[PDB]
DNA sequence: CCGGAGCGTTCAGCGTTCGTTTATCTCCCCCTGGCACTGTCATCTCCGTCAGACCGTCGCA
């Protein structure tokens, strides 16, 4: 399921690069870790191959991806509770859920919100982090450049 | 030898321009009200005064 030098998602860290395979002990137990790392905050995690589904990480998505979210990003008459605590809510909890269709529904709304009116200068930084990390996504998924795959999404949002 | 013209000063007709106000239209400040998984007891003080008194307090006698 799992190799050495290939590219596995991470849940609040996007894509990461797997560097090799541990074999700690632990009470006498050899549980295969497996330790990887990304660009952005300069950390090493290690996560045994067991409880790897448990903790939520997930492969690389081939072409059935990048299709999906661009049909539910193109996707119309999505709508919002009223009052703003509620989206609020649901905002974060979409993003911790780790689902990339969700991640872009909860991107292309927000960018929507700020285009039409503008919300606020504390949402920036939850929406600069979700882009980050959604584009470190898709920067890995396509094998393209990151200023490209930053590039590339200019002209599909609108 | 006054008479007229030109000149100096001073006022009444209407004609425009100021001095000081007024309500309406943007931008901002400031106060009260809403948020709905649950989440139901903190906090470190204080020591090597100090010197003895003044005083009430308090359990034992």
């Amino acid at each position: 399921t799992f190799k050495v030098g290939d590219t596995v998602v991470y849940p609040h860290h996007g894509a990461a690069l797997i560097e090799a395979i541990e074999t700690r002990q632990i009470k006498g137990v050899d549980k295969t870790y497996l330790v990887l790392k990304v660009a952005q905050g300069d950390l090493t995690v290690r996560v045994p191959a067991d409880n790897a589904e448990f903790v939520g990480v997930r492969d690389v998505v081939g072409q059935d991806g990048l299709d999906r979210v661009f049909e539910v990003l193109r996707a119309p008459y999505a709508e919002e509770p009223t009052n703003w605590s509620r989206r609020y809510k649901a905002n974060l909890e979409k993003l911790a859920s780790g689902d990339v269709i969700k991640v872009a529904e909860v991107v292309r709304d927000l960018w929507r919100r700020e285009r039409e009116r503008g919300l606020s200068a504390g949402e920036k930084r939850m929406l600069a982090k979700a882009r980050q990390i959604l584009v470190s996504e898709l920067a890995l998924a396509e094998n393209t450049n990151e200023d490209k795959a930053e590039a590339l999404l200019d002209e599909v949002l609108a």
